[PDB]
């Protein structure tokens, strides 16, 4: 990606939570939503989901 998207990570909303994105948090692709499985908080995705590597390929 020499010249191109640098991509940012996802961190949970909560401050105290900011739980990076893992595929053990409930990941609802149908509902553009993912549920967090320590706060389990409910977090709307982001514009620009696209850079996002993990994102892409989803597990
Ligand atoms: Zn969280």
């Amino acid at each position: 990606g020499s010249s191109g998207s640098s991509g940012e990570p996802v961190l949970c909303s909560r401050t105290t939570c900011r739980a990076a994105l893992n595929p053990l948090c409930q990941v609802d692709y149908r509902a553009k939503l993912w549920a967090c499985n320590f706060c389990y908080q409910r977090n709307q995705f982001p514009p620009s989901y696209a850079g996002i590597s993990e994102l892409n390929q989803p597990a």
